[PDB]
């Protein structure tokens, strides 16, 4: 595996929904998809999730998409983790049928990790903070227009 680069299509992820139904990443209709890779176990008061969460309740309607890649191997702790911080409403996923290698694929060791793709799920931002998105989308779009 190459590293990822800006400019290329993030790999596919055929990982399935809070059903256990398959959501293709590539699916996705969406101006923008959040990237988000995330393990319940990091503990139960973790920021980054949460945080997240709260910024695409604000932003969603903008045409966003988060789409919360959980990397465990179980479904049990994922769910309780859903329901009790309250994170159903974006597209929860995670490897129930196993196709998906984090390591090789997407390079993921520390959780929680971030990508920014546009519409045709070409990477635009690689591993920024939730923190920086807004700023990040202003200069994005703006750098559209100039050329």
């Amino acid at each position: 595996n190459a590293p990822l680069l800006l400019g290329k299509k993030a790999p596919n992820l055929y990982m399935t929904d809070t059903t256990g139904t398959y959501r293709y990443l590539y699916d996705v209709q969406a101006k923008y998809t959040i990237l988000f890779f995330w393990d319940s176990q990091c503990g139960h008061c973790q920021q980054e999730t949460p945080k997240l969460y709260d910024w695409w309740l604000k932003n969603r309607a903008k045409g966003i998409q988060v789409y919360a890649a959980n990397i465990e191997r179980k479904d049990e702790e994922w769910l309780k983790f859903i329901r009790s911080k309250k994170i159903g409403g974006w597209l929860n996923v995670r490897d129930s049928k196993n196709h998906t290698d984090f390591k090789i694929t997407y390079d993921i060791y520390a959780t929680p990790v971030l990508y920014v793709l546009d519409k045709n799920k070409v990477i635009i931002a690689k591993r920024i903070g939730y923190e920086n998105l807004d700023d990040f989308l202003v200069q994005y779009e703006k750098s559209l227009k100039t050329k």
